[PDB]
């Protein structure tokens, strides 16, 4: 359900919300899922990039949006 648009500190709206369920879901996002990526998005990305084998950077490209939804299934 992601858009083909990269996810990155500052953005808002459907795609961080989705982000933040998906690293939620996945035991990595802690905090209010309120669909704004600051501090607590970015940490748990770049903690999910770590586990997950991919470079960890904070931004969720098409390599890291296509792992996470493999990891939520």
């Amino acid at each position: 359900a992601f858009s083909n648009q990269v996810i990155q500190r500052g953005a808002s709206g459907e795609d961080v919300i989705e982000l933040q369920s998906r690293l939620k879901y996945n035991g990595f996002y802690t905090g209010k899922v309120d669909g704004v990526f600051g501090w607590g998005t970015y940490w748990a990305l770049r903690n999910f990039q770590e586990k997950f084998g991919l470079p960890v950077d904070g931004l969720a490209g098409a390599k890291t949006k296509q792992m996470l939804v493999k990891a939520t299934k």
